């Protein structure tokens, strides 16, 4: 039994005290967590049409804009994070999520909270 908590659930025990809904503007809450999600590890469960694993990631904090607000250029398109996740047949369920700015210096990346399992331990 890992000690994996899904980070949405973590949220609303924890963080809101209230249960994340479509209604629920996460920033509200989010942008006030950057200090906590800076310097935790997740463990990030990718969608299979990545055909990828659970993997730990130390997250160095949060994006200032939300999935469906960052947007990315592939080869002269530009499409939003949340875009990408729905060309995997990935529909956001909450586009308006603050992802996890991961990686390092280099790999700017932006996980999405929901398809996070945070370590209570690990964190």
């Amino acid at each position: 039994g890992a000690m994996a908590m899904p980070m949405i659930e973590y949220l609303e025990r924890f963080s809101l005290k209230a249960k994340i809904n479509n209604t629920t503007n996460l920033d509200y809450s989010r942008r006030f967590l950057e200090p906590f999600l800076r310097g935790i590890n997740v463990v990030y469960t990718p969608p299979q049409s990545f055909q990828s694993a659970p993997r730990v990631y130390r997250v160095n904090g949060l994006s200032r804009a939300p999935a469906s607000s960052e947007t990315f250029e592939h080869d002269g398109k530009k499409v939003t994070i949340a875009s990408y996740f729905h060309s995997r047949n990935y529909p956001l369920k909450f586009p308006q999520l603050h992802c996890l700015n991961v990686g390092s210096s280099i790999k700017s990346i932006l996980l999405p909270i929901e398809l996070c399992s945070i370590e209570e331990g690990q964190a």
